[PDB]
């Protein structure tokens, strides 16, 4: 029975214990960051080959004067470039020597760490900054954002970018076409698979609806029918919501909803006696009720901040076709039925709170079941099949059970006519049958 | 309810085999869909069921044949050159892998499929196939154009499977010769 | 079966019926058992046997598939005379 990124250079907070993987493409300031207080930090990418000078450079809005270098005739230097006070002077510390032209900041247990050494075999250093958790980072070009567990990976961009015939079986047999009808419950619900974007957890990458099977037993006229059931859907939409290309913008890349112009289909496959006798199917009914399936709500989990909460969304199911699906491997087979309901959009119409997506109508699908344990549906289906069962006559020479038994004349009976019977016999005809040697042969001749 | 009824007496089957050869012909299709704006942004690039009608000849015998490809267990890829109006990015593509499978639905008009209906099994001798990808353009408002090139997948019979699709009066039979897929050169 | 739902067989039954009385013995790796065997005759009874999920039913007599039906031992009691010199 069958890597979060690349993201635009913005100001935002970054969330500690990930790095800021930034892709420069020009000399100059990478990226910056302060807590107002007792730290701020720069970092300025310095071509190869260069020979003490002065350079101007717009650090935190304001033009400085910073005197650099670059020993190294072919790498590029990165340099963090901080004061310790609001009007201290700018010191340098690193350098981090790269070939493949990336940095990348953390905000780490009570400090800024950055990337150091020389490539292809960095390390990293770091920074005691007070208030270290609330520092914006402001990304001069494009970045990307690495949880600290899979550090090793940062660790590896830094150092290393980015003949015809006919012939018989068996012979002659018996056969009869017959309908059988029977009444089912059915019931069935839907499953989800919701996946989040790696990174800083403000995004989702996919919502969408995976087949869901469900077992039961209900009765019907006096019968206990265990019935299985497998649900699918088919033609779903693909939706998105787009909060913005920031870090901490919220972002569902893909969610499935399910809306009129839409099928569903349920797979198959089951116990009772008569699900199990299904053979030889020519045609299949189903007379059933309809139904609603309502969405219930989801909440989105952000690192900071309210949580956006998917709710509502419906559709009602309303009867379609049946087909039988027979599957061939090698030498059995596997038969399923799969149904397929079309949908109309109901109320309530779904949203997603705290984002500008409400009223759109179809059933997403974040929490399609809605805490129920299944949908129902009940009713009756007729089938049509041909098997052997209608055949007995084929049956066996003497195909009875017991003996027959035939009680016989009592003794005492029978005399009471020997004698009646007596007075009659003729007499000289007697006499002579008795110069007649009847012997053995003669006697049990007639009887 | 549930009664057994008679409609028909029992009348007489003999079982019947038939050794034959076999042909199928059937192709993929696809949507491609740009996102609206600028002109550098693609949403989505599906494969969509595709329909081929046929004929051929076995043993003197002109067969006519219909198919339709689809594919199940799609894998969806996606190229994000930035978030910048003006950098290329493809929302959405699919590719078929080990994990994917391509069914392919088989009707014909000959005597003998006229005959397969109560049936007490199927086998099958069926040739694999590579299918490989050919080039697509993406035309950029300004700048060259990136091309998608390549990929390749072998099908593997992955047994057969019989459909008997029932709408309002009569049974539509059909084939499908699930193909389970190996990866193949060139990549893409 | 490895593949599905297992065919059963079921039903049948037989009744024995004291027929002929002879002599027997038993020989087995060294010694001898005398006696006089009786035989039963039997007599088809209900229930007939049958063989789920086939063609086989209706059918009359005691098949070999489970003859004891679980039970311990079958029981035939009563007496018996003999006269001897």
């Amino acid at each position: 029975w069958g890597l979060d990124g690349p993201y635009q250079p913005t100001t935002f907070n970054p969330p500690v214990d990930y790095w800021m993987l930034l892709a420069p493409t020009a000399a100059g300031v990478v990226v910056e960051g302060t807590n107002n207080t007792d730290r701020w930090l720069a970092t300025i990418l310095v071509e190869p080959n260069v020979t003490s000078e002065t350079r101007s450079y717009t650090l935190f809005g304001t033009q400085e004067q910073i005197t650099i270098a670059n020993a190294s005739q072919t790498q590029w230097k990165f340099i963090d470039v901080v004061k310790t006070t609001q009007n201290g002077s700018y010191s340098q510390y690193g350098p981090l020597q790269s070939t493949p032209k990336l940095y990348a900041v953390m905000k780490h247990n009570g400090k800024i760490y950055t990337y150091n050494g020389e490539t292809p075999n960095v390390t990293t250093k770091y920074y005691s900054t007070t208030n270290y958790d609330s520092v914006n980072m402001t990304a001069f070009c494009d970045f990307y954002i690495i949880p600290r567990e899979e550090e090793s990976t940062c660790t590896e961009y830094i150092n290393n970018g980015l003949a015809n015939e006919d012939i018989v079986v068996s012979k002659t047999s018996l056969w009869k076409e017959m309908q059988y009808n029977r009444d089912i419950t059915i019931r069935f619900k839907f499953a989800s698979s919701i996946v989040k974007s790696g990174g800083l957890g403000y995004k989702w990458s996919e919502i969408s609806f995976k087949p869901a099977n469900y077992q039961y037993t209900y009765t019907r006229d006096g019968e206990e029918v265990t019935a299985h059931t497998t649900c699918s859907v088919n033609g779903m939409n693909d939706f998105n919501f787009n909060g913005g290309s920031l870090p901490t913008d919220f972002v569902i890349s893909r969610y499935e909803v399910i809306k009129e112009n839409s099928y569903v289909y349920v797979d198959y496959w089951d116990d009772s006696q008569a699900f199990r006798n299904m053979v030889y199917v020519r045609s299949l009914a189903a007379n059933l009720n309809s139904v609603i399936c309502t969405g219930g709500d989801y909440s989105f989990a952000l690192p900071v901040g309210q949580w956006p909460v998917m709710t509502g969304g419906a559709v009602s199911l309303h009867s379609a076709g049946v087909t039988l699906s027979t599957q061939f491997t090698d030498f059995v087979s596997l038969n399923s039925l799969r149904f397929r309901f079309r949908l109309t959009v109901e109320e309530p119409s779904f949203s997603i709170t705290r984002t500008r997506v409400s009223r759109l109508y179809g059933l997403p699908a974040a929490n399609p079941n809605n805490g129920k344990e299944y949908y129902e549906v009940a009713g009756r289906f007729s089938l049509i099949s041909l098997v052997p069962s209608n055949d007995d006559y084929q049956t066996p020479i003497t195909n009875s059970v017991t003996v027959r038994q035939d009680l016989e004349r009592q003794l005492g009976e029978l005399r009471e006519e020997f004698n009646a019977l007596s007075q009659e016999i003729a007499m000289s005809q007697l006499i002579d049958l008795a110069l007649l040697p009847l012997d053995m042969f003669s006697m049990f001749s007639g009887i």
